[PDB]
């Protein structure tokens, strides 16, 4: 009957929209619902096995130019009835915004594409046990000095999302995530590390065995860690913390802080703060993709862009609100970015080591020390010393400080070791010599 | 409707317990609705405003002493038939465990005590932007230093829970918290802190005022921060952190961590791990508290206690597995400590600082440097450095690094200076000298 559940949920939306239909100018409704299992093994020990249902529907209410807002985890029809009274009610204390209403109807997508996100693993309950504790065992195996053990998992999950309005959208689709994962303890001092793979599809997961030899060779590798002088050396911010760093972006050229005149970057539209070999393209149709979606939060279309092309930042992102607010259409942004992606520049990670040849690399960054007005950037941080274009001995207690303006700009280049889990997608990124 | 909330969970309760009650041995059903509204004022924007409905059932259900779980957000009665029936399959494919299954009856509280935690806030949804507002513009007023707003906001919710187990438990309690909040930016280099005031009715809440106030005071207090070269000093832990200092020990006396072999109070039982002028006292049964409980997650009766007498430790917390693993019983703990107080020694901060004359108060912490296994203890600091008896300048950059077991048992004394607003409630702590 799960099988069922995008007729469920259409149901719970067009339900919600007609009872608000005869009390406001205008809806948003969007319903959606997750489910499956979480596998938990400890080694030598029971493991814990759940299933988990979370969902909601949001609304949104629009009277006078009035916005009332509700949203329930319970989707029973004495809820979403109570929930969309809710809105209504609260819709009659809000000061009017005439930049508040529903997405713009040319805008949002009536007939949207099937990106194919749906694929049910077909794995039994005791199959998913042994994949969280094989992955668990091999990396407890794997040397003697791994003495502890945060155990292995295993993450299956459908969703489903539908999302409706009173222009007389209705759309919905089906989507699935699975992971694997283990974290140990290695002792010689002590350390923790983890390891994970991730994907819409079983078979796109590493083995259990990938996993637990990848959670060793990390907490291995962190064992003993030695302390840096204060210094000027060129930094590698490795793959997987090189995404957050692009990352920082997204919060920079938002709609919202834009029109609210918060960004460092509000001068900068259509000019280059990156290098002029650097590309960030935006995928949201990718099938199968992580962050691939048929439409945004307020249903609207979704579009292929290069956020960022040849260094120079092309557009906001936007919201039907925030566009309003800077005299724009949305770009079909409310609710985040899907699918970034970096190309290399055609070297290895261990290329770009001996390319760099001294320097740190940066595998892990600790605490917010980013500053959206002013770019400004501090953060703990740990990883490797490398000499002669090798890597020494771990290292911590180093603190990265700069302003993201001057090390967007100035990136030296970016590896072909993309991280593939995360919704934006990079190699190793070498920056110029600064103070660490 | 929302009157008669805690007969709408008692049915989804007990219905669920019957569909289990045919095809399990056991079987413990928890439901929860929370349900309130949330305002967000921006200063010179549209307040947001929301009503959000937040619930959860979880069933746990046991045949042939295997384990099944299962939880779900959506109440609606199909909802509830599926998350029954998916703990009592997933049962099917779990290994047995002579140590789970339903609490011990003779621990239930059948007839569960009134805790009057039910404060319903008489607020308009206006009113309730105004608090909110209010707030913001007592801090946004209070300096000419401070340039920006994250805003101000309020919470007002009633929650309802309801337990019951196949011994015949039927038990349920109503709730209700409020709180109001600000952030701001102030300007020199850059800083940003925030105040707030929290309970169960909206008498025992601070003005508007109040919070803006502190909020101006607090921001305005860090900024230009110093750094301090390595030394020995003695150190304050400021009440707002030294609650989170004796939460540790939470982790460390947990009944499952015990029969894991995993905490370095291991063999610490009947001990004295503290000073012995110091004792932390267990108020479960707290009109109006914070924490306060009628029963636990598992429907054990919950009990007064002086988890520390003297400075020696008397008990674990424990849960029915840990409990029935180490050979005991639950000492209703399952779903965390309720209520702690340390009385202070009888001083205020001021005559701490006083009293110390030169060293680092901490305000905040960053990071889990805190290892439950060996005690071992580092994280990054901010705060304030005294010399005669008086705050100098505000310091941040710093490390605190030691062992947990020292640092408890060495504390100099506790302060009068009492943070009332968290699960577990002390003073400032005045730590022996160390190394910053």
């Amino acid at each position: 009957f799960q099988s069922n559940a995008r007729k469920i949920l259409e149901e719970a939306v067009s339900t919600a929209l007609e009872l608000a239909s005869g009390k406001s100018d205008g809806a948003e409704v969007a319903v959606s619902k997750t489910t499956g299992i979480s596998v938990s093994t400890r080694y030598g020990e029971v493991e814990n096995v759940e299933f988990n249902s979370d969902g909601a529907l949001g609304i949104t209410v629009y009277h006078q130019n009035r916005k009332g807002s509700a949203s329930s985890t319970d989707l029973s029809p004495q809820a979403i009835a109570r929930t969309v009274q809710a809105a209504l009610d609260i819709a009659r204390y809000t000061s009017p915004d005439p930049c508040a209403g529903v997405a713009d109807k040319e805008l949002l997508a009536f007939d949207a594409p099937n990106l194919d996100l749906f694929h049910p693993a077909e794995v039994s309950p005791d199959e998913a046990i042994e994949l969280a504790a094989r992955a668990e065992q091999a990396a407890l195996q794997a040397d003697k000095r791994i003495t502890n053990t945060e155990g292995g998992s295993f993450n299956s999950h459908y969703g489903v999302k539908v999302f409706g309005n009173s222009h007389g959208m209705l759309q919905g689709y089906c989507s699935t995530r699975h992971s694997l994962f283990s974290c140990v303890i290695a002792e010689e001092d002590m350390e923790r590390d983890y390891a994970y793979t991730i994907g819409r599809a079983m078979s796109d997961l590493q083995t259990p065995e990938w996993v637990g030899a990848d959670c060793a060779r990390r907490t291995l590798s962190r064992l003993s860690p030695r302390k840096l002088s204060t210094m000027k050396a060129p930094v590698i911010f490795a793959n997987e913390v090189a995404t957050g760093l692009f990352g920082h972006l997204v919060g920079a050229i938002a709609g919202g802080s834009v029109y609210r005149k918060s960004t460092f970057l509000l001068d900068s539209l259509g000019k280059q703060i990156l290098p002029d070999w650097l590309t960030i393209e935006e995928h949201p149709h990718l099938l199968k993709g992580l962050a691939s979606t048929p439409f945004d939060s307020e249903g609207v279309r979704t579009e292929r862009r290069d956020i960022i092309k040849d260094g120079i930042l092309t557009q906001w992102l936007l919201t039907s609100y925030s566009a309003r607010k800077l005299g724009l259409k949305s770009t079909g942004h409310a609710g985040g970015i899907h699918n970034w992606r970096i190309a290399g520049q055609g070297l290895s990670f261990e290329q770009m080591l001996k390319e760099m040849g001294t320097g740190l690399v940066v595998t892990e960054l600790m605490g917010q020390g980013v500053s959206a007005i002013t770019g400004d950037y501090s953060r703990g941080a740990a990883g490797f010393w490398v000499e002669n274009g090798e890597i020494q001995y771990p290292v911590s207690e180093i603190t990265i400080a700069g302003n993201l303006k001057d090390m967007w700009r100035n990136i030296v280049t970016v590896g072909n070791d993309i991280e593939t889990r995360s919704n934006i997608q990079c190699g190793s990124v070498l920056l110029p010599e600064m103070k660490i």
